[PDB]
């Protein structure tokens, strides 16, 4: 039961009006193809206007949520990431990859970088490869949070949620708003 | 719920992407998604024979002939193809990304390929399965510019290769993090 | 979601594919592929009866009053009709494929060509009539191939797919092109 | 999805063609759509034959009487057409045709055996209902239409036309 | 599962000794298998001592039932019948197939004759319409009634008391007590 | 729960009296049993007659092609009896017994007519050279002629007990012992 | 249902005091480990006192076959074979491992060499590795029926069954009896 | 349906291979079989600890800390363990079969041995499962006698060998056909 | 199916188990897999309450109540109770192992231990006693690993396995051995 905004919009298609960029839910090959498209897209408007991409997610594929990553650090946007309710797994990572200084958070959300142990293979895969895998999210990590690798590899050993202060010192996000 | 965007028109992002000759090759390949990509390669070619043509391709594989209907189309075609790789190319899904016109086959930093063939149609006999094999043979190490067994012992790992490895390889010709 | 096409006016790549004059017949063939298969062959004459019609195949087979409904109809029309095998045309794909106008049946390099016939059809089938088909797929297929209708009988038992180029040396097609 | 022809989609466009479709099996909801158009095809013209296409294995016996009630009430001359199959229910509305202007494609197959909640003396009236329409529209006996539906077997569209259950095999108009 | 008395038999192996055949629930061909072995087991026993069946059925497969009554028609017993809780279909065929003046009935059963609308596989409109030509004839001669009258009284979707069902022909006695 | 006789369950007391029972569709857990019992019964003697029962609605073929060849193979003479029905390989299994030793009871219901199944799909060529070995094996036993039994097969029907003794499927219509 | 027979036994335990195993129905690791015990049981009563090996069976995982058929090559017994209604696939083969003069088949049975496109395979296999056990049982078959393995190759392509004198003249049995 | 035989005492057959001092291992292998397994193993020590004792493998793979159980079992006891396959033993299964005593590690001429793992118990951690992958680089290496590192790479291929290859390779010792 | 061993008597071979005073632990902990231990446990001292009692324990986990009231009657109890770990001991597992007597906790060398508790009970529960619940799961096993309670409910946040030698360490078991 979507509704209709005023030429009239679907609030989804108004909120792509609004350079946003919409990412809730689990992360499959179908969300990553239509949030690459939407951030492709916004960038033939304007390579310098500001992408803002809401996350409310707790997790999916990794290789989905790694082209969405790879994309976020393609495109020539400054993107501004916005944790609402939660952002755990793959969705901590898509927040924790936005512009310096515009990783946001409202107040009451919970943020996991952990990984579960309800996909994240799209095949099957063998014992070395997803230390493979695993070693890639341990570098990603670590080079937007600004966190040595050995304190990645232990935070994300532990399964719990931070709050957007604790996420805030760790290094996912840079501001907690409760208003502009 | 696929978004509408307007630049006047009103078309789905899907149909935009056709409109930047971007052909999308996501998910599993069946007979399904062959249809839909063989018409578009055929209607992009319709436009201008000579313009260059964008796949992306994020595929685990799937069905064998599926993916050699597209990739026989994309050696019918005149355009040159550049073939984009992000998330992953598995199985029939990097014999598509290694198919594109040589010094346009690229790859996001992050990607895994895979040329293991895994474990479609109907279930047939041992020559048959056999002899579709050795089509993938020949295919990957036509574009790979490899050796016959060369490809053929790589292709017995399971295991995915990150862009570089899949780059030295021949799969490959270049790896960007930007534009 | 299939995608739209614009010339000005806004089609469906499928819906454009038929002013293109070509009729697919992709996956299995049913009493529902037949009826749409008929269809577009009989609306396709009544713009012009002379104008050439494509038919692209990639089946791997289905019922036989289905399929032989469309045989039926591309024998009845007066256009001729190209046949196009594109990944594979097993069991009544081949049969369609090889019913194409003399000298205009062509497939790609990498297909695969069966005449074998599955170990159905729509309501429950007894022994004489189960032969009764098949006998007329002997006589069609012999037809069009120019073959012995023994040299059909054999090579029909074979649990076999053929290349391109042994379905041109027997009869189902004429040409196997890599480009125009 | 079905395509769409110039703005009409293809079903639609073989409407306007005065050919109504009567593909795979038959219930009250087919029949409910072949009646509204054979009706509609008379609203607009009650002379203009009208073409059926018949590839279907059968059905609901009360929803095949119902498609066979309105073409003997309809005045328009109808053209039924075989291609594929016409099996049980099926073969009835292509024997149901305009004396002369039934046709068959040349490699169908037509069926008059039945198929083998209500009660038994109930399954026997209504097949007495389907031996007499058979033996009005082939010109047979009682006895040889009950000894030939007897029999679980096809026939030859050559064999069909003389038996009486279609006019025309041909292959080329 | 049954329980186990001493005299070691289990219930339904001890009403056995006591000769009585059970035709509990619905009638198939498991069911007219294992009836027939127990009424041709106890004609070896004594060709002359009765049969109790006990049917309390709703009706089932009718060729199994016409094996069942073939079967009782064949060995030359004494059968006694006894309807409890209810007799429908091919249950009440049986139990007006007992041997005359030997049908019994439980005066708060239900007795049903009318046919419900008994597959093995699927069958032509004659071949439902021979079985229930045979269904007419063998209600007709023990119930001692016209041809026509069965054909009607089998038309009625209803019920019979055990009362009714005794002036009509389907039984015998209607008792309370021994 | 199978009723136990004095200790006996009355499906092992049914093989004491030399009684195969082959009730139900016929598959190859069905084939492998009826075969098992025949050649048992062959072992406690070479000579003595072995009884039949066949309440069968059909089954797989080539498991009651197994049955046929195995009631063949053995030397004892087999009486097979029919009570409820014996349709496709059950009508066969019936029309292979002993001639003159072949029984029905009154309310049987006999088809030879095949059902439109089988362990593997196979290929055309291979269940019509199925259908020719019926052919042979109801022309054999029947003593009818080829084409009379191809015809007649390709009749959707049932027959009485007393067509398929005409017809030479059976021999003895049977009410009480004789 | 299982029949008891007279110290009592049931009728499939007396089969097995005859020196019968007893091989029905679709094969797999299930009736390769009860069929291999029977065998090697039956050998530790009597090296050479002969088995009998009923085969009414459609086939099965090869593997589990070929279990059987190694186990019929270690015991030194000699075995007889029979088959009884059908044949086919591994079912065959196992009916060709008998001792030679001594493999029968009843009047009416149907035998299958062809093998299927209802297992065969107890995991996911390779390509390659199907080709591996075809040739396995190339050569057992070519072995068994003293047939070259081109013949053995070639009647192997064709989907059909043959008659007990069919199987009988290409090698798969030696004798077909109607009685002792 | 398991058959009876009489040896005056009425065993099935299963408890009769028992008596042969028999274990056998068919099918999947997860913590029932492990828990039937190992109770055998340690039931046949009781009768005698130094008579042999034959394990009977026809197994596809399965649970690998079930089938590391059962092998901890092996190495604990003190019998003589012969191994035996007869169709085939991947994954964990072929490690049970080189798990047996030296010199007594058999296989019948047609049978197939995998040492690539597939693709068990709860779902874990990447860490968990490559620490478990090196148990099993350590235990193969150590009764075939190979270097770890040619172990890793001949566990990449998704592959069978024969009876033969996998003697060269130190699993077996002994390829018989007769007694 | 389940072998027999002889003496003379015939018994099952698990019920030969219960007879050498080995209660097994084997796969998921419910309320069914408890009657049985707790049964087994004080039967087995009924015969003498100073011979010991062995416990397998291959266990994945399962219902924290159920494995309580296992924990509960191995105190009651007056056996010295040997724990020992086979396969794994998982969450509620590794609990009744450390349960052991001291000195008899042992583990065989290729098992895995986890202290982790998986993201569970019989009815729907509630957030203040799940809590009060793992607070117990912490006094018990800071009790018998002698453990400081943080750093029980530290070890115990981490999605991690040990090994048998780690687990020694730990205080979880006191022996890891190979042979007897
Ligand atoms: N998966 C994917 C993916 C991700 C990052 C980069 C690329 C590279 N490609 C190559 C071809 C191309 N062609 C046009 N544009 C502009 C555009 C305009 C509108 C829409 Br709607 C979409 C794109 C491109 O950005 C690119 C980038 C692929
Ligand atoms: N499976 C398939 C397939 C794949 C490759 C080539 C062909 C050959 N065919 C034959 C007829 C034909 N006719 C028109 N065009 C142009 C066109 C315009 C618009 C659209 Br929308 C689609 C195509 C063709 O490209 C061809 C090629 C078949
Ligand atoms: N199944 C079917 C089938 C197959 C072959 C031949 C026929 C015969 N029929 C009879 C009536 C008829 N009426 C009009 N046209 C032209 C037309 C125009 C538009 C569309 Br859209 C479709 C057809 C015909 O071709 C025929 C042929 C039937
Ligand atoms: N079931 C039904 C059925 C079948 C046959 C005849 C009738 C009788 N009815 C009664 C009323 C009626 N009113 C209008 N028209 C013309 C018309 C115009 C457009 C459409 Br669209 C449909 C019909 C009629 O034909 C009739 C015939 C009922
Ligand atoms: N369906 C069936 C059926 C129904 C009625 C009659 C028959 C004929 N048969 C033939 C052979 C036979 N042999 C022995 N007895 C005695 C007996 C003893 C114990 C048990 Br337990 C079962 C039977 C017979 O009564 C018959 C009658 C078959
Ligand atoms: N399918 C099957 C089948 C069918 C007919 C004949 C045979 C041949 N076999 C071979 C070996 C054999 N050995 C012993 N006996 C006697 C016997 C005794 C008790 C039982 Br219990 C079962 C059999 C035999 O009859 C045969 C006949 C197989
Ligand atoms: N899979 C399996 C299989 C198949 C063929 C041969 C072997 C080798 N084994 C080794 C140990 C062994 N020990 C005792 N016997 C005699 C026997 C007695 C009774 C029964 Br009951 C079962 C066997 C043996 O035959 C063997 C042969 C294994
Ligand atoms: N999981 C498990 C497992 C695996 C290997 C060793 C052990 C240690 N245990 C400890 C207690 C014990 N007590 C008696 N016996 C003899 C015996 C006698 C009959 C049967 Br039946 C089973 C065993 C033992 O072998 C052991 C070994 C545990
Ligand atoms: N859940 C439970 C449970 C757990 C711990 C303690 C108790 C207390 N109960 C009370 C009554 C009782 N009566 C007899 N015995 C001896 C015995 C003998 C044979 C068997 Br078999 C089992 C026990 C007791 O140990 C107890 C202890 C209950």
């Amino acid at each position: 039961l979507i509704p209709i905004v005023v030429r009239a919009y679907d609030i989804y298609s108004r909120l792509l009006r609004e350079r946003i960029v919409c990412v809730m839910g689990p992360i499959d090959d179908s969300v990553a193809s239509l949030v690459i498209a939407q951030l492709l897209f916004l960038q033939s408007e304007s390579n310098k206007k500001p992408i803002h991409m809401y996350i409310n997610s707790p997790g999916g594929v990794v290789t989905a949520g790694l082209a969405i990553y790879d994309t976020m650090q393609y495109i020539l946007n400054p993107i501004c990431t916005w944790c609402v309710g939660q952002a755990a797994s793959m969705g901590s990572l898509l927040l924790a990859a936005g512009t310096p200084g515009m990783r946001h958070s409202l107040p009451n959300s919970r943020i996991m970088i952990h990984q579960p142990s309800g996909q994240a293979t799209d095949i099957a895969i063998q014992a070395e490869e997803i230390m493979k895998l695993k070693k890639q999210l341990y570098n990603i990590y670590a080079k937007h949070t600004k966190q040595s690798l050995q304190v990645i590899e232990s935070a994300m050993e532990r399964d719990r949620y931070m709050s957007p202060m604790e996420a805030q010192e760790f290094g996912i996000l840079d501001k907690v708003l409760v208003h502009p």
